[PDB]
């Protein structure tokens, strides 16, 4: 509705659809309906369009996932809340998750607007891992190589389900998803 | 050194820097020095030239690391040779590290061709699975799952010691990452 949104909205489907590169800001904002020159106004780059509309998607999954567990203490148990509301939004938003499977570890994001996604946006996944270390749930690896770990698990478990959606009806195919999540982590 | 090499060479770096929609055919052939007509005569589209880029990558990326591995008949040693190797792989070869990070578990290339870089080139990794499973090592989920899982973890690993070089320099980091690659598989 709003001038802004339109062009988030149709960059996103674009990006998705023929990739940053292989989309022009003519192109967006044609399919957006605004002028070229409203389109700089708001976002002075192309660069800056995609970030913007990065950490706003990331943004939305982190308030998706946390709106979506209630703790009861248990560790283990909000990590496996947290892990299939993680999931359930990727089938959930297949536009927004193809986005992230493309973008989300891709060199074509600035590591600086990674980073602030990373510890930033998600900097609650960090405090979840630090006090799974303390209660002795889970192994002491560098926190961040766990983060990055957390983030390629889903990024897999996601591809296999957007790729063989059947399987994520099965409970036994998602029993086994967490169970590859926390086996990584948990200390042996 | 041959003309198809030199197109596939450039398509290489054309792909990860500008994107395969970001990059034209003509771009391609000036760049490999030959001419256009020389590219589709063993290139038919853009798509086949991708195409036959993953598979060949995916199959020296293969070939590197078995060749590499010195077996005992130890799976967790060999898991272990394997995942570094892989890891290796990745550090000394950026350019087509990076096409990984960009295309490997992305929507971009066709499911069939990612299915013959899965079950063909990399068939082996389900063998190995299934032999840890059978030796009481590994856990019983789905394979395909497993394997998507490693190809995620190792993209995980991968993206953190390309972000952090000197950590790749560090025992305890390298070892740290194959224990959250081995924990995620093994039986408990
Ligand atoms: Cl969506
Ligand atoms: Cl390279």
């Amino acid at each position: 509705r709003t001038k802004k949104q339109a062009i988030l909205e149709t960059a996103l489907q674009l990006f998705v659809s023929q990739g940053f590169h292989g989309t022009s800001t003519a192109t967006i904002a044609r399919e957006a309906g605004v002028a070229t020159g409203t389109l700089f106004h708001h976002f002075p780059s192309k660069e800056q369009l995609l970030e913007q509309l990065f950490l706003g998607v990331k943004q939305e999954f982190a308030d998706a996932i946390q709106a979506s567990v209630s703790s009861r203490g248990d560790l283990k148990q909000d990590a496996e809340q947290l892990w299939f509301a993680a999931l359930t939004w990727a089938m959930a938003n297949p536009l927004k998750q193809a986005f992230f499977q493309l973008y989300s570890m891709s060199p074509t994001v600035e590591q600086s607007v990674r980073d602030q996604a990373m510890h930033g946006i998600l900097g609650f996944i960090a405090e979840l891992i630090r006090q799974g270390q303390a209660s002795g749930e889970l192994a002491e690896y560098p926190i961040e190589l766990m983060q990055d770990n957390c983030h390629g698990q889903y990024l897999a478990a996601t591809r296999y389900f957007v790729d063989h959606p059947e399987r994520w009806q099965q409970a036994h195919e998602r029993s086994a998803s967490f169970a590859l999540f926390w086996n990584a982590m948990a200390v042996r």
